[PDB]
């Protein structure tokens, strides 16, 4: 089943930013600190205490993660217990320039942020890393549909798979960030078409629910394997190469005219947008907040595992519309409750994250079926395409809010996610 391997390889494409683009605890690389360490060999914690500016009173880490001290280190370094105290009575009196000579990242491995220096003023480029993938996804969803009839349904599939694998492998060897983003764009252009084509072949050729749920199980197995490889392979180059190698070695007005289809299209577009935003934002919040990233990701994948089974059980008996509202409300409520969790608690945090991700899983399981079943035979493809288009729009928007509102308030992305989740739960009762 090479299609299961394709699904597994798709998982680190849409989600692997968590393990490739992780942000270590960095600070300005100040020359002369090595000389002071040679003069007296303090611990690295003492190095950060005596060199890096302290965190802000309101938990602002910007003053230490992106600023240095102008006090000379080569000279006037007689004091070692507290060199900054001798220079000035108050730490704030000393000049605080920018990271002129780079950064020092406190991880043994390597990351896209560590490699291309996507920190401080460039911290939005890590957002651009995922936004380019999702803009890819969108433009590729248009282009592959346009080009399928040009070269057939098999030559085009083979070409797109080859371009995906080659783009990933060349991504592992990207010299600068511009080539990185270009390969992300190409991979996004081809990869969504690859996944959708694989799903279509695994559904139609067999002659339905079982192969589909096995396909999402393949995706979750790919997520688990991504966690394992990220644990085994720290450097992002190694992880990207070892993820790309498997798959390499093997009308528009017909949905809006009548009020009946217009309202249903609006609801489905909003549901796709909201749940895509919730899923990607929850994953990114995990990446940017949890200090147990590997185990938290493994637990969330292992909770995605029974979410599909729960959805399959519910759709047989409960229905489709009713469990969608419950799952969306569960995700929104989990996001809302995580705001009030104290930083000391971690077990409750991961439990609530698992509940929210299970809710998102079940919600997406009913979204696929309801999207399929709410359109006529001729307009079903157009409806699915436009709904996935809004899904990709939400995917574009998600990084630029998840990683940018945290700079203003770490609980603001969670507030927005809760509002979106409860609004979607209320909305999906109108179908
Ligand atoms: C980031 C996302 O939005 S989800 C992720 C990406 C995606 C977008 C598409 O529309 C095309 C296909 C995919 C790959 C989804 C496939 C189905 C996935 C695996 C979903 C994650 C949750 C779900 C439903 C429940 C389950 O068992 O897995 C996949």
């Amino acid at each position: 089943l090479i299609l299961c391997l394709l699904s597994a390889a798709f998982a680190p494409i849409c989600v692997g930013i968590v393990f490739l683009g992780f942000t270590p605890d960095h600070h300005c690389q100040s020359p002369g600190v090595a000389e002071l360490s040679q003069r007296c060999g303090w611990s690295p914690a003492e190095e950060l205490n005596y060199t890096v500016p302290g965190l802000g009173p309101a938990g602002e880490a910007f003053l230490g993660q992106c600023r240095r001290y102008e006090v000379d280190w080569n000279q006037s370094a007689l004091s070692c217990v507290d060199p900054l105290a001798s220079l000035a009575t108050n730490r704030s009196h000393l000049p605080l320039g920018p990271c002129q000579d780079g950064w020092v990242y406190d991880t043994p491995g390597s990351s896209i942020v560590t490699e291309f220096n996507l920190v401080c003023a460039d911290s939005w480029k890590l957002d651009l890393f995922q936004s380019c993938l999702n803009a890819g996804f969108l433009f590729g969803s248009l282009g592959v549909g346009y080009f399928a009839d040009r070269f057939g349904r098999k030559l085009c599939l083979l070409g797109t798979v080859l371009v995906n694998a080659v783009s990933g492998v060349l991504m592992a060897f990207s010299p600068n960030y511009m080539s990185m983003l270009l390969f992300r764009l190409l991979q996004g252009l081809v990869s969504k078409g690859n996944w959708m084509a694989g799903y279509t072949l695994i559904t139609e050729f067999v002659g339905r629910r079982t192969v589909a749920i096995m396909y999402q199980m393949a995706f979750t197995v790919g997520l688990v394997a991504l966690t394992g490889l990220a644990y085994a392979l720290p450097h992002w180059r190694w992880l990207q190469l070892a993820v790309s190698l498997p798959t390499f070695l093997f009308s528009f007005a017909d949905l809006f005219r009548t009020p009946r289809l217009r309202k249903r299209t609006f609801i489905l577009m909003y549901l796709w947008f909201t749940d895509s935003v919730l899923y990607q934002g929850l994953i990114l919040h995990m990446g940017a907040t949890s200090g147990n990233l590997y185990l938290d990701f493994l637990y969330s994948a292992l909770v995605e595992i029974p979410g599909a089974f729960i959805a399959l059980i519910t759709i047989d008996r409960v229905g489709r519309i009713y469990p969608m509202a419950m799952s969306n409300l569960l995700a929104g409520a989990a996001c809302l409750v995580m705001i009030f969790i104290s930083p000391d608690l971690h077990w409750l945090n991961i439990i609530i994250m698992c509940v929210g991700r299970m809710g998102i899983t079940i919600a997406i399981q009913m979204i696929c079926l309801v999207n399929a079943e709410l359109y006529p035979t001729f307009v079903r493809n157009l409806g699915v395409m436009v709904c996935s288009s809004l899904c990709d729009i939400g995917g574009i928007i998600t990084p630029f809010i998840v990683f940018r509102l945290r700079e203003v308030w770490q609980a603001l992305p969670l507030i927005l996610f809760a509002v979106l989740g409860l609004l979607a739960a209320g909305v999906t009762l109108l179908l």
